[PDB]
């Protein structure tokens, strides 16, 4: 149905429940209320595909509600880094819209590497490839280059509203990152 | 069957409950008891659209009961802005009256734009369009100019009750006011 | 049935519930134990019009209990005034004969203006209008001359009680006090 | 069936439950374990009806427990004067007896007028007069001279049971004393 | 059946139990875990019936557990004396001569008058009399001489288990006692 | 089914438990988690029957588990004595063993008396008696000599586990032990 | 069904339940997130029997979520030592291979003794010898040279989660770690 914009203070799960789906201890969360984005790509094709929750995505006159949390080990720690971004669209087409503006504008971003300038000054180097995706599904997979550090991402399209969900850490987030996307659109 | 006077005291939601409806924290809420006007608008076909709540449309020697609340992000944040106004009257007759005195007086107000003088000092430029409207039902949209803000307003006549409920906020408030609307109209079952 | 003197008690609301019916904030209560009279009235007819819970109409060898509560908004604010008044006869005839203490007694009344003068030394102005009356039931409205605040007021004869109930407000308090006339029976 | 001692302690009810019954504010109260009594009466017919739970009346060698209670508004305030006295006996021959030094002892103190002398030293005169009485039942109202305050009192032979309720106060206490008799009764 | 040792510690009711059945207030009691005789009579045939729990009818090498209680009013008040004692045995035979030692040695006691010699110093006279005995049960009552106090008693011998119950007080204590005994009984 | 290791943690009773057992307060306990020895014994046959959860018994490379308790009236008071042990075995072998080690090393000890020195430096003389034994079941009784004072012990082989519980009191305590022996036998 | 990461954190068992496993007080315990080997041993054919929850075993780029916990009579004492360690990965596969890493190279271990080096400087002589051992179970247990102290250790396969349990004390830790390893695995039934 149309997901009431209510749903995104709880489709936005807590540290606790982050860490009980990931299995590890997660201590520090950042609940952001507004899409953001704190960067930019030298290859721009692969913008969307960077982080979750960005303005050119979200930022729609037909947005109802959006709600987003960034969960990390610890204030210090980033072994386990997990974001999760959910927006409600006034029409099921607004949505798609919004989806499409990531499967669309991300062609040619996949098997590339390319740098990206955070807001604090600092720089890092990513290898974006990969991503089974359908017409409501669309994934990606981003590797650090020269650690073993990769981030599991997922869109999902459903109805009218628009899920995101990022998992980073070492070995696979694939079947976490999954878990999170999962229990989020339960909510729904 | 008519709502008793009792009814206004729940159909008013609290901050928490309102938070929940629009999805985004909403610390700061003020309840008024009373119906009042914090304002004067340039063109005064737009008054009764301007605002919820006013005299002019409650104010009726068949009023039985009235009760509202103003709710913001906080004190000093308006990013949501939600106001609810319920009003039970003697007679269904009193309320479709009060219900008029909103459709009848707005007029014109559709597809027009006009500064407001609100009490503290401010003035703000808002930009009017009328929504769908039945015999029971009457719903606005007002747009902030310059800015991406819009209010959606919902005017409900229930039996002998009189609804108002208004989101403010970026982006598509209209789906926010519907379920507000929708949650303070099932309280009158109580 | 004939209630039992210990109806009184229960029958006079809180502040609480009386808030609840007139659908407004009732901060301060005073209980009244026994029937009092705070006033005189210069058109006679009116005398039992004005209040109630008055010993002109009460007291009784026959009268078994009797309460009473005012209420009101705060101690210094009078937005809502409610007043009830609950007595319980030994017999139904008793109960009968005080009822119609109330009836006989404020023929000639209906349509007229009068002055009251309170205890404490003011003075008020009312124009009292007698409302739908059968051989069980009584209620006449007073509204106070150069103001919109109208009291609507019901006394009804139950068998061996005798309810009055009484809500002062702009606006209409027909709808208001009807709810507490009936909650009030509703404990006999 | 016959009663155990037990009963006496549940027999006789508290202020609140008092109260209750009456359908007004009743702060004090006073429970006496043993029969009592603090007068002497100038007619002396009229002594068993001048108050209850006398030794006179209780006292014998088959008494297995006793109890009362004087409950009132408050302790300087006789509005409403309550009083209770509960006997359970041996046998119902016991009872019986002491139920027949009330009705015998009685006979000719019915439509007199006599002082009573307090212990404290005050003296009052009172107006006696007989009330319904059958075998297991024996009522009677006391009207104090000069005044329109009436205590009317209960006795009652339930199986090897006596009890005795009094109340006085202004009106008519002749609802509320059988409700407090039939109240002590169903603790049986 | 057989009761266990542990029956004793619940078969003992406290004094909140005992003002229940004897309808008074019961402020004070001291549990005693072992038999003891606090006196010695002139009449010695009288022993066994002056008192309960004591070692010449409890001591026994098949006694497994034992445990009583003395209750009265108050600390300085005796308006109601209550003793409770019960003795748990290995083998029903042992609780069966515990109760004869009681039967048998208590012959010629009946409808005699004999002082009573207590540690502290003091002396009492008592008229004892014999009540209902089955092989089971021996009840027996013995009133202080002079006053009208007396104290009802209760032995019961239910298997291997000894119940002694003793409610002295005015009036007649055997309703109380034999509620008590049966009280007593039940926990078994 | 063989009980697991973790029953020894609830099959040894608390102080409240053993106090219902034994129908007596016991105010002190102390749990031990290891078998030990606190004495030695003049006539060495009697080393496995003086005292419970001995290291000579316990003590095997097939122990999972064990605990055990001794309880008292107070800290320094014996009036009351009661002690359990409880061991899980890897085997039903190797308990049916630790179980002989009680019946095979103890033959030539029944109705003899010795001297035991406990480890605070005291002296002790019991006179030991066998008493009834299948094989699963060894109970025997020591009596400390010039008192009443008996020690009624039960040994039970139960699968895979062995409980060893002791009762010490003046009387008979052969009741309460193998009601404790069997409170403990639920838990498995 | 392939367990989720999520498992790990309700499948290690606090000090409170492995007290009640083991039937004797447990006051301390500490969890570890991440396998770690806190130790060399000399004859390296034991490496994967001296200890559970090691990088050797379970780092793999299809390990999904690992977690373990440590747990103690004390923080002083050791009378009773309980180990866990569960890891989910991406796949059966993923987790099947780690479990061979535990069978295939710990050939010759058994009825071997060799001291331990531990990274606090201490040394500690053990005894190991292979238990029962199907497809997807590993059980062996080792003996410390010169005591009675025995750890008893169970590596169980299921799907793609790898559970070990170890427990240390005197006389038989047999059943206690069937016990635990039993416990931990009843978690595995959680979504």
């Amino acid at each position: 149905h149309p997901s009431e914009p209510g749903v995104v203070s709880y489709a936005v799960l807590g540290k606790g429940s982050v860490g009980n789906i990931v299995g590890a201890p997660m201590g520090w969360e950042a609940v952001f209320t507004r899409p953001f984005q704190a960067f930019w790509v030298e290859l721009p094709a692969c913008n969307n595909w960077v982080d979750i929750g960005l303005p050119e995505v979200y930022d729609d006159p037909d947005l109802a509600s959006f709600n987003g949390a960034t969960t990390q080990t610890s204030a210090t720690d980033q072994t386990h880094l997990v974001k999760q971004a959910v927006g409600v669209f006034a029409s099921n087409d607004a949505a798609d819209r919004a989806f499409h503006r990531v499967v669309d504008r991300t062609v040619g971003c996949s098997g590339q590497t390319t740098a990206i300038h955070l807001d604090d000054g600092t720089t890092q180097v990513w290898s974006f490839a990969g991503g089974p995706s359908t017409g409501t599904d669309e994934a990606w997979t981003k590797q650090e280059a020269g650690t073993d550090r990769r981030c599991f991402v997922q869109t999902r399209l459903r109805e009218n509203v628009l899920l995101q969900a990022k998992v980073c850490q070492s070995g696979n987030a694939g079947p976490a990152v999954n878990v999170l996307a999962g229990a989020m659109q339960n909510t729904l």
